[PDB]
């Protein structure tokens, strides 16, 4: 239930798997590596998994290699970190019935589907947890550990910029700085690594841009076709949703996203007041107030946006009293 | 000088101008204000000014109105800040040799052209100085200073992008934000504030943009009937060179913006290591290893682009 707990779990296996969420972002392969290589420098044998490919910012980083599609390992302890539930980590959810389970997370909406379960919404990124069940293991940092940590709290405060970004946030981010973390590294691989394809690819989204509410709701889609003629994956539009809510007057952006054919991701970013993960929530995905997702597979954009919209466009009118 | 006599200074004098830099940023607003409030507590009489308009997107930011063009005022001691020669404070330059002056300064090539002259380029925002001053005279914050200081931290830093992000930036901005800064207000004024025109205008940048030496050097200009064209103003491009350099691969990014008719900004950015202070100051302007810039005024803005890459890849091969 509580960290003290989860430190005993992880001191008393050997052989463990460390599995993160599909759809990876910073603080998943932050978290996964992070915890991973503090565990290795305890002399447990270690694998980490993701089902999903990469992305490529982060090729350059150090161990980025130690993640792996398709592990082989006898493990004797699942972790799963950064993941709300068990659909989120793709095929690994079947070890849920046969390998006793560890979930560290930060969602509030997790379904505890672990055998352990250390859930704490008081922080913004599970890379803030596993920074202290380290420290709480006696792991010593050194420079690309630390560089590995900071990764994920920059990435999940928009790089101290987000509604997110505590007092607690700045603390870790002075902490591992002052440990060796390579802050201009991560900034640089993550936020000053475009591919020029992508400034065409978001010219066409500005394109299909649609307002609503006097221009409080703005919204666009990539279908799958469009990704292929720029030359482009879901790698490529990662920061678009948050470039859409930049615009002076918005409160709430949604990009539907076809990538690969017929899997449409949603991402939904608000910038003072209406609450997304409501939304997110409700309609099946999840997250958090200014920042939610929801993913359909083998559905029709035709259908998926207005669905998303109709039922987004219900709760931003009804947050008026 | 160092901090210790500056502090001392401060504390002997009791009508006090604090001046910061024409074509004002995050830590000009931040040092001006931050040092200004901070005096006031002192019970002194302070005025701030700036020769220049203050951009829209701190106009929500606590007692900006307190930074005034035209003050009237007979200080007894002008305090300049974050400004690294008497040209970048435009008209309050006449004050030099008037009324005795303090320089509070990170550019490496101030000219100390203050009475005293506490120039630190180990920071990466002067507001970090002023920081230290308010401490050393003994000040309290409350949220709403501790949000102005912050400002100029993050924004001198790219918010925590650029290599100027040591240890020391990031305990400031952990031991303000503990104070009550705001990091979220300050991020969404200064960031999500973008007007539609501003997206059409970096189109035009986008088709003008040329990338020299294998992609490590991409360069751009917006003449001033494109401003007009877009309703735009040199506030709406004020993000673009660090657009630029965000392009994987690229080394330097390099913007030339014609606003108003006749004066011609040259705005450079740099990653991993070639010094563009080197060039910004070899051209007449000045900055810091990784963010520099130069003016020109009355020339043709079809001479000074050639001119001015020629000497950048000059620089960049002799670099390398
Ligand atoms: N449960 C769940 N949460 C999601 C999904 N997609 C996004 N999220 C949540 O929404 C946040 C933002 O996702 P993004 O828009 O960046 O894809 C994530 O940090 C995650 O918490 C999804 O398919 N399922
Ligand atoms: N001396 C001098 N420095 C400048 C000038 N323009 C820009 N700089 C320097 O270059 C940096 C970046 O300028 P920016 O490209 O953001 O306009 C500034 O922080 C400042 O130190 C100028 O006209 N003169
Ligand atoms: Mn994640
Ligand atoms: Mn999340
Ligand atoms: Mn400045
Ligand atoms: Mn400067």
């Amino acid at each position: 239930s509580g960290m003290d707990e989860i430190v005993k779990v992880l001191s008393q296996h050997d052989r463990i798997l460390v599995v993160g969420h599909i759809m990876p972002d910073g603080d998943c392969v932050s978290s996964v590596l992070s915890l991973t290589l503090g565990l290795e420098k305890l002399g447990k044998e270690v694998k980490a998994a993701v089902d999903y490919k990469i992305p490529y910012v982060f090729e350059k980083f150090p161990y980025i290699d130690k993640i792996e599609e398709n592990p082989n390992f006898d493990p004797e302890l699942l972790v799963v970190v950064n993941a709300s539930s068990p659909d989120r980590i793709g095929k690994f959810q079947d070890l849920l019935d046969k390998v006793p389970s560890v979930v560290i997370d930060h969602h509030s909406t997790n379904t505890n589907f672990g055998n352990w379960n250390w859930v704490d919404p008081s922080f913004a990124a599970t890379a803030q947890m596993i920074f202290r069940i380290n420290k709480a293991l006696g792991v010593e940092y050194d420079s690309n550990l630390a560089t590995l940590n900071y990764l994920g709290i920059a990435t999940n405060t928009g790089f101290f910029r987000h509604s997110n970004a505590d007092v607690r946030v700045f603390e870790d981010a002075y902490k591992l700085v002052k440990m060796g973390a390579d802050a201009h590294f991560v900034a640089k691989e993550i936020l000053e690594n475009k591919r020029f394809e992508q400034f065409k690819l978001f010219a066409e989204v500005l394109e299909r841009l649609q307002l609503l509410e006097n221009g409080k709701i703005a919204y666009s889609y990539i279908d799958y076709d469009t990704y292929l003629r720029h030359n482009c994956t879901d790698e490529d539009s990662a920061g678009f949703v948050g470039e859409l809510r930049s615009i002076r007057g918005v409160e709430v952006a949604v990009l539907f996203m076809e990538f690969p054919r017929g899997k449409i991701h949603v991402s939904m970013r608000s910038k003072d007041w209406f609450n997304v993960n409501e939304v997110a929530f409700e309609l099946g995905g999840g997250g958090h107030p200014r920042a939610a997702g929801v993913t359909f597979e083998g559905k029709k954009i035709e259908e998926v946006i207005p669905r998303v919209i109709n039922h987004l466009l219900k709760k931003f009118k009804e947050g008026v009293e």
